[PDB]
């Protein structure tokens, strides 16, 4: 439980599956993650 | 020459450390941990 896989969709579509962190706060990953 | 950076650790929890610029991350994972 302490991580969860998903798949994030980016610019004109392209899809990328990603391990994320399941506790931390969304505004944490948001700018790594792009 | 050295590096800070965030390090997220339990539950989430933001830690602020200071790592060296040329070591391998497997020599300092350890004191860091």
């Amino acid at each position: 439980p302490q991580a969860v896989v998903v798949g994030v969709m980016a610019g004109e579509g392209v899809q990328i599956g990603v391990l994320l962190d399941a506790n931390a706060p969304v505004s944490v990953m948001t700018d790594p993650l792009l």
